[PDB]
């Protein structure tokens, strides 16, 4: 079940017709079963997640000695250690902020490794762009020189979106929190995520922009 990922559904009539071979067997253990892999994905799934966020915490140079996610990490060394073990076999310390309203769909996942390796962004726009209220003149001083030619002009819109929403993670973020404050610092991003589904791309996109962004001044 490699590929039955995120796919409940499909999963449960795959697993009826893998059911009804035997006419002997009419339990249903498959509800309970469904639930129990799944559980399995999503622990993997947010070990992804914590890899990303470690990486995100050693690119944003944060502070706070974040050690929950060390136990996810516990899980993902053990990766030659568990392979023989059962579905029921360990504990799960995930659901409390690492596993709900965090990774939801691998997308805000993916809306936090916008903001991973690539750092060098993060740098130019901490010292070049001081607060929220200069992204205005910046974009303004920006227009004037981008080109019009509704290729050269979407790239200083993309910029002015991709850095008002990360206004939370790239302005003012003393790095001194820890675990639990950064996830409830995170659920700031997470509800402007939704009004516009294209902030990681956008931030993707104006990061290669990054031998230009240094010309506007």
């Amino acid at each position: 079940f490699k590929d039955f990922v995120n796919k409940y559904t499909d999963l449960d009539s795959e697993l009826k017709i893998m059911c009804t071979v035997d006419h002997q067997d009419q339990r249903d253990w498959i509800k309970d079963r469904v639930e129990q892999i799944k559980e399995y994905h999503h622990l993997h799934q947010a070990v992804h997640a914590a890899k990303v966020i470690l990486q995100v915490k050693e690119s944003l140079g944060l502070n706070g000695d974040f050690s929950v996610l060390n136990t996810l990490l516990n899980f993902t060394d053990n990766f030659d250690d568990f392979r023989r073990e059962t579905l029921d076999q360990i504990n799960q310390e995930l659901i409390q902020a690492k596993k709900l309203l965090q990774d939801i769909s691998e997308a805000r996942c993916k809306g936090l490794q916008a903001l991973s390796l690539r750092k060098e962004f993060i740098c130019w726009v901490r010292e070049a762009l001081g607060g929220i209220n200069e992204l205005k003149v910046f974009v303004d001083l920006a227009s004037i020189s981008a080109g019009e030619n509704d290729i050269d002009v979407d790239r200083v819109a993309c910029f002015h979106d991709a850095v008002q929403g990360y206004a939370s993670l790239l302005f003012k973020l003393d790095p001194s929190v820890d675990f639990s404050a950064f996830m409830k610092h995170l659920k700031k991003l997470w509800k402007a995520l939704d009004k516009d589904q294209y902030l990681p791309r956008k931030l993707c996109d104006s990061a290669r922009n990054l031998e230009w962004l240094k010309t506007v001044n």
